[PDB]
RNA sequence: GCGAAUUCGCUU
RNA sequence: GCGAAUUCGCUU
């Protein structure tokens, strides 16, 4: 049975004015990196009119366009997809109802040419940090180093607490003029070293590593369109998340680059408008 | 988000 | 179970 592959095209048509960007984040145009998502399915799509998502950045204009059809795939690729499909639901987005069509699958440049990633896909699998928290060795002979490059696309979870669920961050900011030695914003303790030493009994093998600025990846179901107590206190926890100030070497990098997981959050309201 | 305490509304 | 109010704990 033959394929169709759609692109699910992604720009941000109007980003977030000032007055409305409260946790006051820098804007991320979707069409700014070339990996997305796609749905490969083995019955045509109906055209369906453009329509908006109203994400972090703005709103964005959802348009799902033929890239290929008619051609085949073997029962290996079909079975990584499915995979994919599955990872992308239950372990990125947590989520046990997708839709709130039969694979979601990222797709990215040959060249300006959009095609399935099986890259990606290979390299997801192998990851150490693709469930959980992978391990690490650092010592003093061979210590933790810092590539600014690794944290610039990069979503992060702590490596010393919640194991069973990490927690998941944007990196938001890197700040290049502290140190695991700068003060700690709690007066119990002096700085970030002694804070991490005395709670969680962790050493650092860098003590010239920047500090980092983060912002929680969790997002709600429906983006379709743009109170109470426990409303309340739930941003105010976010809030509190994202004061967090993180050290690198305590951290795991997260497989799934940013810019993609940006878009991920979106694919649940796609994928119900679709299914009506 | 994960928990706790106190108080109040909806049923006959 | 469906809701609401007030207060407190967990993150750096």
């Amino acid at each position: 049975q033959p394929c169709y592959l759609y692109v699910i095209g992604m720009v941000l048509t109007t980003p977030l004015p000032d007055e409305l960007n409260f946790r006051r984040r820098k804007l991320y145009p979707p069409e700014d990196t070339t990996r997305c998502f796609g749905i490969l399915t083995a019955k045509p799509i109906p055209q369906i009119p453009h329509f908006p998502v109203y994400t972090r950045s703005g709103e964005v204009t959802i348009s799902i366009e033929l890239a290929a059809s008619g051609f085949m795939l073997s029962l290996q690729m079909l079975e990584l997809i499915t995979r994919l499909h599955q990872y992308i639901f239950s372990h990125i987005l947590r989520l046990e109802k997708p839709a709130l069509a039969y694979c979601v699958l990222p797709l990215n440049v040959v060249s300006s040419t959009l095609d399935i990633d099986f890259k990606f896909m290979e390299d997801i699998e192998k990851s150490e940090a693709r469930i959980g928290i992978p391990s690490t060795k650092y010592t003093k002979e061979t210590p933790f180093v810092f590539k600014l490059e690794d944290y610039q696309d990069a979503v992060i979870i702590p490596r010393y607490r919640n194991f069973d669920q990490p927690h998941r961050f944007y990196v938001a900011d890197v700040y290049t003029d502290l140190t695991p030695l700068s003060k700690f914003p709690s007066p119990e303790y002096e700085t970030f070293a002694e804070y991490y030493k005395t709670k969680y009994n962790l050493d650092l093998t860098n003590l010239n590593q920047p500090l980092l600025d983060v912002d929680h990846t969790s997002s709600r179901l429906n983006l379709l369109t743009p109170l109470s107590s426990a409303e309340k206190r739930k941003a105010k926890w976010e809030s509190l998340q994202n004061k967090q100030i993180l050290v690198p070497e305590l951290c795991a990098i997260h497989p799934i680059p940013a810019s993609l997981w940006r878009k991920a959050v979106c694919l649940p309201s796609i994928l119900y408008r679709l299914h009506c």
